[PDB]
């Protein structure tokens, strides 16, 4: 999986909105409270260029906030997220202002990607620019929201 | 020209789309059927020969023919409909269930194959068919979900 050259994260700051996601495997997105079913609401780079993700997820009838630092790593669009070196965050793209596409990807191989936005409204730019970043991964599911979701906890 | 006689016999479920996510994020969803065999009938109905998850359950459903073409209703109440949007009747079938019914029309597509295989063209015309259709949900099989019926 390629990713992006030149990445700034001191330009993603700020709240986003999960508009679109994709994974590998059905059942990493499909149900409510699947293993990749995460909302990123937040992106919080640090001084030392980690950068924190405020996520929501549902667990048990209830929208769950978590936060993850991913760790910079030699290459500046590639993070990680454990000790073990099994868990990476991967920013395929971004144009700041608008979107941001990135993926949790897991070598122990299993891909959950999302297409982010600084506003809470469908993008068709930044869903087309998802839809051909993912081309050449091999993607067994797809989901995208409605504005009205976008604005919900958990995208209710 | 749809020829139903020629759609006739085995197919498998390769991939599906939906309007809402809830149609299919589950086993247990109401879109989340797979279609085993077509049947035309001598009057020029399709019947569909379908098997949804259950704690496989078999389901039969007649979609009767219409005044236009490749479109079949399965109810007396014109709420629900099959659209046939493409075949080339050895290889692939795209065809979208209907409900128009309140408040929201229910939309839920299939990319159906001749072989549990996966079909790369077959579903590069399934998506480009999806292109024009508000779907929020699309999910695609592997040749082992494919041979496993209803199990994924
Ligand atoms: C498989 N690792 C944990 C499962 C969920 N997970 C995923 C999912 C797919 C690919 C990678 C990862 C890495 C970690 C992570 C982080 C945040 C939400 C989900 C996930
Ligand atoms: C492996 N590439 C599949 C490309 C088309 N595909 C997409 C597209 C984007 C994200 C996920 C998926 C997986 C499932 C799917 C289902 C139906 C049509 C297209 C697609
Ligand atoms: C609203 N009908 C409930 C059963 C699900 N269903 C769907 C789903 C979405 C859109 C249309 C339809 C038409 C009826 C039908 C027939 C066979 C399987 C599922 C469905
Ligand atoms: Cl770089
Ligand atoms: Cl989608």
């Amino acid at each position: 999986t390629q990713t992006m050259k030149g990445l700034d994260i001191q330009k993603v700051a700020g709240t986003w909105y999960s508009l679109a996601m994709a994974a590998s495997d059905i059942s990493l997105l499909d149900a409510q409270s699947a293993p990749a079913r995460v909302y990123v609401e937040e992106l919080k780079p640090t001084p030392e260029g980690d950068l924190e993700f405020l996520l929501q997820k549902w667990e048990n009838g209830e929208c769950a906030q978590k936060k993850i630092i991913a760790e910079k790593t030699k290459i500046p669009a590639v993070f990680k997220i454990d000790a073990l070196n099994e868990n990476k965050v991967l920013v395929l793209d971004t144009d700041y202002k608008k979107y941001l596409l990135f993926c949790w990807e897991n070598s122990a191989q299993s891909l959950a990607c999302q297409c982010l936005v600084r506003t809470p409204e469908v993008d068709d730019e930044a869903l087309e620019k998802f839809d051909k970043a993912l081309k050449a991964l091999p993607m067994h599911i797809r989901l995208s929201f409605n504005p009205t979701q976008l604005e919900e906890q958990c995208h209710i």
